[PDB]
RNA sequence: UUUUUUUUUU
């Protein structure tokens, strides 16, 4: 099962890719795989430029092997990464799963001069979903997607350094920026084993797998991208949600959009109560008992 | 103690 599955790949080790030896081996592994979960970490820049930094790191973690490879773009080089890589990014039969793609696929473009094809972007995928059920086009972030989808809760002084300098830029990275780096790309992994190929979820991974390759049609235009493609960062294009997904949701019993028909504050009437600690006010998902976290 | 309760990526 996903749940199962989902405790062996976080335990998956990384590997730091910072040597031609070391990068022929881990291109070698990426070439055997189905799927291959992707992520990028960029010297940290201004509040105002939109596109990534310097990209120091690309990491990726694939079915083909329990392991997180943590490649050193800045210490290989662009030019000695690519030069395998390219070919693997490129090749429509091995999936590249993203999370919010969009300025990972600028980055790729404009810095390494690769448009990777055979996409799918999970955030978005959640996104179709909402869309979907209840018309909501927000692009939720890793944290939520996890909760939501797979029951998971997920370091500081990297969030001290970064949030609050390039961060990417020092080396030897310590080990709390490699294992920072390397989270993402497990749970992209594990979060695939939910939403894809998961008979029960309501949209066609075909479809927003189409709906991805827009995204990479629109980012990796080879130069830092003009008009975004969203209104907003934090949402997901309305018409191409219409077009991909088709139209938008909403609650059966009173006809609103923005929740479905099992949240519907009206259908409940007053009545609803949590299910875990079995007061009315609050859910179960957002419940201080079940989830102290959230005090 | 709670709302349709949310880190868009870096
Ligand atoms: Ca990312
Ligand atoms: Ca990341
Ligand atoms: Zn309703
Ligand atoms: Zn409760």
């Amino acid at each position: 099962s996903a749940t199962s599955s989902s405790s062996m790949i976080l335990k998956y080790p990384y590997r730091v890719v910072d040597t031609h030896e070391k990068l022929k081996e881990a291109v070698t592994s990426l070439q055997g795989a189905r799927s291959i979960a992707l992520d990028i970490e960029a010297f940290c820049t201004t509040d105002q430029a939109k596109q990534l930094g310097r990209i120091s790191l690309v990491q990726a973690c694939s079915d083909a092997k329990p392991v997180v490879f943590l490649f050193d773009v800045l210490t290989l080089t662009p030019d000695v990464f690519v030069k395998d890589m390219q070919s693997l990014l490129s090749d429509r039969e091995i999936r590249k799963l993203f999370f919010d793609c969009r300025r990972d696929v600028e980055a790729l473009s404009c810095q390494l001069g690769v448009k990777p094809e055979g996409v799918l972007d999970l955030q978005v995928f959640f996104t179709a979903i909402q869309w979907k059920l209840r018309s909501v086009n927000r692009r939720s972030g890793m944290g939520y997607v996890l909760k939501s989808v797979a029951g998971l809760t997920r370091d500081s002084a990297v969030q001290t350094a970064m949030t609050l300098r390039p961060v990417w830029d020092i080396r030897p990275l310590p080990d709390h920026f490699l294992e920072y780096a390397a989270g993402d790309v497990r749970h992209i992994l594990l979060l695939s084993n939910y939403l894809v190929g998961n008979k029960d979820v309501p949209v066609d991974v075909v479809a927003v797998e189409r709906l991805t390759a827009q995204y990479v049609e629109h980012y990796a235009v080879g130069k830092p991208v003009i008009t975004e493609a969203d209104a907003t960062p934090a949402e997901v294009n309305r018409a191409w949600l219409e077009r991909y997904i088709g139209p938008g949701g909403g609650c059966h019993f009173c006809g609103a959009k923005g929740h479905t028909e099992a949240e519907c504050f009206k259908k409940q009437n007053g009545k609803a109560k949590c299910s875990f600690c079995g007061e009315v006010g609050h859910t179960a998902r957002n419940c201080f008992k079940k989830h102290p976290q959230l005090l």
